[PDB]
């Protein structure tokens, strides 16, 4: 099960936010965590594209070295709520598992500036509610949370030091791929 109580920011800049650069997770919270220990690494490239929000994803195990890309078309609930119909691709774009009904995560940015954010995620695999997903995300990959984003995750009710930090996971990223599947 996932919270859906989680609050937008007020005065909520989406110009600034759906920039088409890429942000980093620096920092998580898995409320519904794996039963099997993982390292990973995540980041996200935010922009329009013919008109809509995209929104292209990246995640990576330096353990295994997987990788897996995805894009999806968001919809506006409320400045701050989106929902992302995704579709796994390659890093070029060719589908590996097409957009589907059951498939799609909803993200609420929680706290946003020009340099870091604060979101829940929520992803829902095929009906199946996969779990509570806060996230600390940076424009720069190597820098450590601020006040503000700190106060952020208090205000949230939350304590950043059951927040995971990635900063340590010898994570690799593709911004490249990342900025062009945009437009995919
Ligand atoms: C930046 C926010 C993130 C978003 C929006 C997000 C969204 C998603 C999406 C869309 C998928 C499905 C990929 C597919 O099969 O097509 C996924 C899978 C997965 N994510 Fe993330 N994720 C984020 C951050 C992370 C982080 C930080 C972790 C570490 C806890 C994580 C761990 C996983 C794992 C282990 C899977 C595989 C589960 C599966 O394939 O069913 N994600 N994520
Ligand atoms: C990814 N949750």
């Amino acid at each position: 099960k996932c919270t859906k109580n989680a609050l937008a920011q007020t005065g909520f800049n989406k110009d600034k936010y759906f920039n088409g650069d890429v942000w980093y997770v620096t920092d998580y919270l898995d409320l519904e965590p794996d039963d099997v220990p993982k390292r990973y690494c995540a980041a996200l490239a935010a922009g329009t594209a013919s008109g809509k929000l995209k929104e292209a994803l990246y995640h990576y195990d330096p353990k295994t070295q997987d990788t897996f890309y995805d894009v999806s078309e968001l919809q506006e609930e409320s400045p701050g709520k989106y929902t992302a119909n995704f579709k796994k691709v390659e890093k070029n774009g060719n589908v590996k598992v097409d957009v589907t009904s059951g498939n799609y995560y909803t993200f609420t940015v929680m706290y946003a500036d020009d340099s870091s954010a604060l979101i829940h995620t929520c992803l829902h695999k095929g009906n199946k509610d996969l779990g509570d997903l806060y996230a600390v995300l940076n424009r720069n990959k190597d820098t450590n949370a601020g006040d503000k984003v700190k106060g952020a995750v208090t205000a949230a009710s939350l304590k950043f030091s059951d927040f995971i930090s990635t900063k340590d996971n010898k994570c690799e990223y593709d911004n490249v791929s990342l900025k062009s599947l945009l437009t995919k």
